């Protein structure tokens, strides 16, 4: 349908005039992730491309007018691709290649809000800095380029890689959460921007 074309132009290009950023495809030029269990393991991503946010669901919305706080529970099936360097800093080793991830991400976005009027009597939500909590990444499917998976097998001394061993653990969990976090920065930014245009009424 006609509007399908416009929707995918909005998700893919944003809307600059309203300061609405793209969400699908969402491009992140670089992003580094430190393994939560060992700061000597650093994953450096470049040219990440994330798709699936256009189909995301807000599965719960909560609000408390005393604290003026909001919780949004989010669910998304994401397909992530990027260049990767795995730095095993204390071994002085670097492994390069390509990485993909497919999984279902469940998050919680929390933010405060204020209520303000514009030079026009129009009354708005002002969305404060948000936090994103990664609640579930399901059982993700991860892939690595064959040169990279071979180098890791070679270095490990084992025909097959251990998904529970580092750096694979981080690739299957923390890296997905950090990338989803970066995606939701755009999502929430779009909420924040559209709330400065639309009046607080529009629910």
């Amino acid at each position: 349908s006609s509007a399908t074309e416009q929707f995918l132009e909005k998700t893919s290009k944003g809307i600059p005039q309203y300061d609405i950023w793209p969400i699908d495809p969402l491009v992140v030029t670089s992003l580094d992730v430190i393994a939560p269990s060992d700061a000597g393991i650093v994953i450096r991503f470049k040219n990440l491309n994330i798709t699936g946010l256009k189909n995301q669901q807000i599965s719960d919305f909560q609000m408390d007018t005393k604290a003026k706080t909001v919780l949004l529970k989010t669910k998304a099936d994401l397909h992530i691709v990027g260049d990767i360097v795995i730095e095993l800093t204390e071994q002085s080793k670097s492994f390069t290649g390509l990485y993909t991830a497919d999984t279902n991400v469940i998050g919680a976005v929390r933010y405060g809000y204020n209520l303000k009027n514009d030079d026009n009597g129009v009354q708005h939500f002002e969305v404060q800095p948000e936090t994103f909590t990664c609640e579930s990444i399901g059982e993700p499917k991860i892939t690595l380029s064959s040169d990279l998976s071979s180098a890791l097998e070679k270095d490990s001394g084992n025909n097959s890689l251990e998904p529970d061993m580092e750096p694979l653990k981080t690739l299957r969990q923390a890296a997905i959460c950090k990338i989803a976090e970066a995606c939701y920065i755009s999502v929430v930014h779009n909420i924040r921007a559209s709330a400065k245009i639309l009046p607080a009424s529009s629910f």
